[PDB]
């Protein structure tokens, strides 16, 4: 379980990273689809008892939410709150 | 089933302005109710049928559990961006 919650943080942040790739573009279903993918994650978190984990990846989530529909000023603190608490969570 | 989604959002919308209260007088007990009942509120919302209104509780909770921690200049960024989505949400 504590393996299984480590790998889970680990794909988060890859998917952050791929967040972070498509808004430096227009990629406008990359964002749904990443969406989707970390709700899922953010389920499997709670389900797996973390709760700080799953708001990790709700936060992303958000912020991934928030560049797909025109404001991408506020994306990027989320973005760097986000990043901040899985790496605290990680190690 | 519409009302109820608005009448939860004025809720969150309470329960915002009671978290910023909370913080200037340093305390501990309240916050984690209130992250407790915001976390209630948010499965509620996704069990309704509601994504963004359960986004915008949940990063209410994350700023509350921000602020519980010790960390209190990024929670007032998450604090203003889930007032602004909860202001267009409740029209
Ligand atoms: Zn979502
Ligand atoms: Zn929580």
């Amino acid at each position: 379980k504590e393996e299984v919650k480590k790998l889970l943080a680990k794909f988060v942040l890859l998917l952050l990273e791929m967040v972070k790739r498509a808004i430096k573009k227009g990629d406008k279903e990359t964002l749904k689809l990443i969406h989707e993918i970390l709700d899922i994650i953010a389920e499997i978190f709670e389900e797996l008892g973390d709760d700080e984990l799953a708001h990790a990846a709700r936060l992303v989530s958000k912020a991934a939410e928030l560049a797909l529909k025109g404001k991408k000023e506020e994306a990027e603190k989320l973005f760097e709150i986000a990043e901040e608490e899985l790496k605290e969570l990680i190690e």
